[PDB]
């Protein structure tokens, strides 16, 4: 019997250098290379570079079909070629499609970077048609998200709105309509731009329209960094180094237990009751997002990540405090939640 | 600031071998071994070899300190050491606790692995006490659980019970309980042994109790292939090479997706419409749990994944037969699907 598909040691991974670098971009539609320091001697660091490239094999074998390219620079022996690319990240991937480039920040796993390149195959901009298209974007909570109305794909507003969608893209989606009555039901007028803040209720529209390229980029990155965020792989060293002050509120919280459902929906009213805040942005975890961490986490911050959690962490030495939870008691309200962020956050 | 735990390169798997493999058993509450060929001499084998190498040793980093350690045992260097463990199967992992030997057929993945291996370092009955308990027991419906009803743990029935649960574990949940109102809730007499196939709502109770070990082990056996089964990455090659005349029925969903998630209650009503046909056993795949496979399957399959699918594989060639849907259409009744399965294989 034919069994799974399996790994089959095949180097797909480019040496990318000063000679073929240009034929690797024409051959590829997705490019993703890893700008990377030349591997030290010893055995443990030559294991460490030998996991990276073995990863990347992996990503490249089950992308290969799909026009997927992987690369390898090497900062010394192809410093030139960093530098034209503008690879300055060390030790990072980049991810080229077109005329915009991606500092990848996110998990190094096949899992998450097959998935991550997947997402930037796809077009920048979704077109709502159909109802399950509009209930599929009602339905998104864990990203921000913006949707528009225009007359048609050759309006000066429309391509407006792709461009500014293509400087996000995949991390925040960006919809849209020429769809009268969908416009109708999500309350836009022609040309209107709703954002939609993750995990928020009621969008914020962006003034001043018709909107310029410019004008969307700008709001978005104003508004990116949501009053409740979770931590995903794809991004989770963005996410984690983008802290205020020093210190991350953070949120552990199983989407699918009976009791991190609950626990999620008290921090989504939470957020709700701050979202104008800016000096709160609350990162939730799910640990079944995250095997591999579990342990670390259960032992570093002395918690049972079987049960919600909340606390304060210090990014500098990763000192922590969390909050007291009874098992035998209902869940804290938000109010009883708020009240013990207030309490640490005063000393 | 700190940064996320990482890969550190340092040597753990153990090269077992005559001299050390007894220190080695010592040592750790679970071992896994992997009783491995040796590598080619190609480079593409060494690269295989290499990959499942650090795979092992990320896993043997993340569980460092659980307790769980991890070794390899070479068919040829270590030829005698093998045949005192009983590893037989070319190339596979072996996973020792206690007395019990696992001969693992699931997914080789760090993430699979160390779930896995946390799950074997758990106690093989759970003890429902409290209401959340016995929720979460109520809840599973995705493996097949068995629940019995005994005086105390020093009863020689749940004795019994406990030595059958060690020789499913951890694949099937074996849970029990003391208290004469949890037993009342779930009909349950003294020494009574309930068996609720995956998916069904009705239980089985194993007959003539008290049951034996031996009565209950066989009884299980006879059960544990369900009408429905989920592909799961910790036993999803003995799921595949457990065929029924050469073929699986296969059903795609996506349990989060709206349309994903109807299709697998009409999987679950025709499974429950024909569970005593021992002729029959659907293989649900979620997509989202096998993310490296989806862009492998759209090809073979030539299907989309973004929306439920059904149809027939044979397992020699994997020449298939998928039923068609319109998306612009109420998905398939269940006897809209049984009529169909009927046509396909009645040719
Ligand atoms: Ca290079
Ligand atoms: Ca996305
Ligand atoms: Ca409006
Ligand atoms: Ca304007
Ligand atoms: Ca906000
Ligand atoms: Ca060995
Ligand atoms: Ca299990
Ligand atoms: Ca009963
Ligand atoms: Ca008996
Ligand atoms: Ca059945």
């Amino acid at each position: 019997g034919l069994d799974f598909p399996e790994y089959d040691g095949v180097d797909r991974v480019v040496n990318v250098n000063a000679k073929n670098y240009k034929n690797v971009f024409k051959k590829y539609e997705v490019l993703a290379l890893l700008y990377h320091e030349p591997p030290e001697d010893d055995k443990a660091s030559q294991r460490q570079f030998e996991m990276d490239e073995l990863i990347l094999e992996l990503a490249a074998q089950v992308l290969e079909d799909k026009g997927v390219g992987f690369g390898m620079v090497d900062s010394e022996k192809d410093a030139a070629v960093a530098k034209k690319l503008g690879l300055t990240e060390e030790d990072s991937v980049y991810v080229f499609k077109g005329d915009e480039v991606i500092e990848y920040d996110g998990e190094f796993s096949a899992d998450t970077l097959v998935e991550f390149l997947l997402d930037v195959l796809e077009d920048p901009v979704e077109l709502i048609e159909g109802e399950r298209e509009l209930q599929a974007f009602e339905n998104i909570e864990d990203d921000n998200k913006l949707i528009g109305y225009f007359k048609n794909k050759d309006s000066e507003h429309y391509k407006a709105y792709e461009d500014a969608a293509e400087e996000f893209h995949p991390y925040i989606p960006f919809f849209a309509t020429f769809d009268s009555k969908v416009a109708k039901k999500l309350t836009l007028k022609l040309n209107e731009i709703d954002f939609y803040e993750a995990f928020m209720e009621e969008p914020v529209t962006i003034p001043d329209k018709p909107n310029s390229e410019e004008e969307i980029v700008s709001f978005v990155e104003a508004h990116k960094r949501s009053t409740l965020r979770k931590l995903k792989p794809e991004s989770m060293y963005e996410t984690w180094e983008d802290d205020l002050d020093g210190i991350h509120i953070v949120a552990f919280a199983e989407e699918t237990d009976p009791d991190g459902y609950e626990f999620l929906e008290t921090l989504k009213a939470v957020a709700q009751d701050n979202t104008d805040n800016p000096d709160l942005s609350i990162i939730w975890i799910d640990p079944d997002d995250f095997p591999l961490l579990v342990p670390y986490w259960e032992k570093t911050f002395n918690i049972d990540l079987s049960a919600p959690q909340i606390g304060v962490v210090n990014v500098t030495d990763a000192d922590s405090v969390w909050m007291e939870m009874d098992d035998e008691e209902d869940l804290p309200s938000a109010e009883e939640l708020e009240d013990w962020l207030e309490d640490v956050l005063e000393g």
